[PDB]
DNA sequence: AATGTGGCGCAATCCT
DNA sequence: TAGGATTGCGCCACAT
DNA sequence: AATGTGGCGCAATCCT
DNA sequence: TAGGATTGCGCCACAT
């Protein structure tokens, strides 16, 4: 009976719910889109000290393969 | 008018259209989620990579002494 | 000469060159690896959505009958 | 004792078996390649099935939701 | 011990 | 020439 | 049973 | 105008 008082109830109940569901989906996603702005600056910051770290490792090999 | 060929073939193109602009949204969601996956795994590995080359670091000025 | 100051800042310039082309390909087969586990759970993901479609085909024409 | 004849005996071994290590490792990237080809036809021949068979849906519910 | 791997350095080359 | 990107050869530390 | 999710359809709009 | 891409509203089947 999709004219009835109580079809009409369960329907307004689902479609809040829907919008509800949705709007966490689209929140969720939001924050996972930050997450990945934050971990690819921590990425840089890693690759950064990698490099920096890796440089001042052959400087120092060179040097004592120079004796 | 629903009954209107016109209508059927609208109705028909842009089912198609919807469901395509849905896939793709749900697909770039998907990759998102993704790099995050992944970029927490490098992070980690990178962090892994600065520990050792650390550590070899301390190795080699240990001979100084 | 490999006292030559250009010498060394030769060495220590290409090596830093080196260890950048081999971290790059590292990685491209990395990605390489990774894009086949991507594809294989795709794939798999597809496989099971014809599956839900061709049961979906059937339940309405089973009205048919 | 870098000049030793089983120093460079010794050596000639692990430079055979790091020939052997990487040419393993440059095939098996090799074979990755091409399974990232195999699958992606694949997965280009599941995506036309599942339009296919979606729009062969879409038309048939749209025929009993005409009733 | 002996072979298998992973990371580098060198130097010739290729590339811009 | 300058200078970065590749790559064959091979040393070494470490893993299996 | 009641709410939470996922997939669609419609129709107004935006975009090319 | 034609026609594909989005998106607010909401129906429904199914999951939890």
């Amino acid at each position: 009976d999709k004219h009835s008082d109580e079809y009409k109830i369960r329907r307004e109940r689902n479609n809040i719910a829907v919008r509800k569901s949705r709007d966490k989906a689209k929140m969720r996603n939001l924050e996972t889109q930050h997450k990945v702005l934050e971990l690819t600056a921590e990425n840089e910051r890693l690759q950064k000290k990698v490099e920096q770290l890796s440089r001042e490792l052959s400087t120092l090999r060179n040097l004592f393969k120079q004796l």
